[PDB]
């Protein structure tokens, strides 16, 4: 499954009762990941919603237009995407750049949003010093290169010993996504500071971080959610994809949190 | 991503490891109900010594699915015509479950494109006709989450499940996403395909892996296999089907030093 949305095609999932009836949920992946990310968390949400996964332009099975790509374009994609299946309004959980995603969504387009979930996100994401040299690495020396590097920046030494399996999934989606693609999204992501409108996100907000997190902060995820008029957070124990190393904790978080 | 149109259908696969290198190439060959991201514990370890090929079989992963029923001819010619698209003159093979099938098929009827082959988790006849009329229909008539929860507890022990709920979740995330008539079709190519006859007509050293646990393809189905074919040898892992997940190190260990000896 594909969709035609901004000239960009992108694949996606839906898990859910489909003939039912119940409110949609979209989640949103992180930088070099797939929508394979999401699988821990698809049984408890498919209890409650209908749940639209998809693969972020540049990544996974989706197409990789050309970059630099923007905050307004992975808005409009998403836009496009509920567009196209004719969702007129869906709750909405993001991890890192998907919780970027989920700010500038929330923030702009409240009336395609019930409740927003960011986790592991920050208003503003990393600095130059992380995403130029990033996307220098990824095109010239390819995607291979950069996950001994940032793989330890996701998961704690501890949890990557003991699931190895895990492990050598996610860094097979990462060590696979189209470099350019990859460089394109380390484009927008530090192009976009999302910080002057946080305050403006009026609807229902979850603000996940990770304790261990160095790529987004506790202290970044305290001010995206001090940001937010009845923001609540929530920190896990667990590093940047936290929804992977406390699938349980963070499963239960967002349910419980979707369905007040 | 990477998708070859082959034997009249279109294929996704992965390369991993220099690909103009100078390493003997693997082809690495699915479970029914998988796609390539189930040999991802392999990749590391096999990359240092082979250039290796995933692909997603026919009616699986992000590969087609044209009409079934298919056929282990259909199957065996997909190898070859994604080896041939790739250039690739000969191969190790390593193939679990049906994919180990496909591997019988290939060194029986391809011993000059194949240079050894691990023969994983699987039989020279997969199964039986009770098992397999029924799942099909139960695809084609009621979807994979249904298929998914009789399934899914014959590939891991109880206890791995219950260890492992990630890993889990991965792997059902695939299965019920497969395709139904794909997977149906690839259930009937296995439930056709009975390999005894030309087993012990293999040329190239071999070996075969079964799991203790594993009811889907038997330990006792992994020694007829071993002891048909001229000096291959067997291994026994305490595992049940999915075998290179639930005791991937030593799977792993043991496909390489017997690809490499
Ligand atoms: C791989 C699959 O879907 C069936 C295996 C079995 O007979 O249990």
């Amino acid at each position: 499954p594909y969709a035609a949305v901004n000239g960009t095609e992108l694949h996606y999932r839906i898990d859910g009762e489909r003939h039912g009836n119940a409110p949609w949920i979209v989640l949103s992946n992180s930088l070099g990941t797939d929508l394979s990310m999401w699988a821990p968390q698809v049984a408890a949400l498919s209890k409650h919603f209908r749940v639209l996964r998809y693969d972020t332009r540049g990544h996974g099975h989706s197409e990789a237009p050309k970059g630099p790509y923007t905050i307004e374009q992975l808005t409009g994609d998403v836009l496009g995407l509920m567009d196209t299946l004719k969702i007129a309004r869906a709750n909405f959980c993001g991890l890192s750049m998907g919780g970027l995603t989920g700010v500038a969504l929330a923030a702009r387009h409240a009336d395609r949003i019930e409740r927003v979930a960011l986790c592991n996100t920050a208003a503003r994401i990393g600095s130059p010093e992380v995403w130029v040299p990033r996307a220098v690495k990824a095109r010239t020396e390819g995607m291979h290169a950069l996950a001994d590097a940032v793989l330890p920046r996701w998961f704690t030494a501890d949890y990557m010993e003991r699931e190895p399996v895990v492990l050598a999934m996610i860094r097979d989606v990462f060590v696979h996504t189209d470099k350019e693609g990859y460089a394109s999204n380390c484009e927008a992501i530090d192009a976009a500071d999302l910080r002057p409108e946080a305050p403006g996100i009026k609807v229902p907000a979850l603000v996940i971080s990770g304790t261990h997190d160095l790529a987004a902060t506790p202290a970044q995820g305290r001010e995206l959610a001090q940001a937010i008029a009845g923001a609540r957070y929530v920190e896990l124990d667990a590093s940047h994809i936290s929804n992977i190393e406390r699938a349980d904790a963070f499963t239960k978080t967002v349910v419980d949190f979707l369905t007040e």
